[PDB]
């Protein structure tokens, strides 16, 4: 999703509890991984969701999907603001 309307300042609670897994969080927090500024850095590829508990399909690409559509990633194409 190029688009996206988010705040600019988000945890990693606040942030699960808009997509309705912040249930999940735990696992995301004793696995180090809480770091909001990583999301972009680290892998963060389906097997680490699945490491720290989220094994599920609509967790995963969900995760997956909130977590690539962060800022400050690998510029593929077309740059922005």
């Amino acid at each position: 999703m190029i688009s996206g309307l988010r705040t600019l300042e988000q945890s990693v609670g606040e942030w699960l509890e808009s997509i309705g897994l912040q249930q999940y969080e735990s696992k995301l927090l004793l696995n180090g991984f809480d770091d909001v500024h990583f999301l972009g850095s680290n892998v963060m590829e389906e097997q680490d969701l699945r490491d720290i508990g989220i094994s599920d399909p609509q967790h995963r690409r969900k995760l997956l999907q909130a977590a690539r559509s962060l800022p400050k990633v690998k510029a593929l194409g077309y740059d922005g603001n």
